[PDB]
């Protein structure tokens, strides 16, 4: 409360661990449905469905650009890739399956850099 924190967790290096995360997701062998945008215009009921599209080269461009206020909003936006897959594929699809697999190879890592 006011006058009264927590002692301050070291997040300086932050930055630049969300950006070696998100390298070793944009190479992964399974990252290719996620690296670039869903072609609104090609790929019928995806505008409608889902109503917040989330893509690596997306994340990585709000990265560079100091548009992630902390690492929290960092993951809800990768999450949000795996959610919005879920929603749009069959589990027993190959993307279904890359989204999975993407997911834990995500937690994994999160968990290990900063848990």
């Amino acid at each position: 409360s006011m006058s009264v924190k927590k002692p301050k967790r070291d997040d300086s290096k932050d930055l630049a661990l969300c950006s070696m995360i998100l390298t070793e997701m944009e190479t992964h062998e399974d990252a290719w449905p996620f690296l670039l945008p869903v072609n609104l215009k090609l790929v019928p009921g995806y505008k409608k469905v889902i109503k917040k599209p989330m893509d690596f080269s997306t994340i990585r461009e709000k990265l560079s650009s100091g548009q992630y206020p902390n690492l929290e909003t960092f993951a809800l936006d990768v999450r949000l890739v795996f959610d919005n897959c879920e929603t749009f594929n069959e589990d027993d699809s190959d993307i279904g399956r890359a989204g999975h697999n993407m997911r834990k190879y995500f937690e994994k890592k999160w968990t290990d850099t900063f848990k």
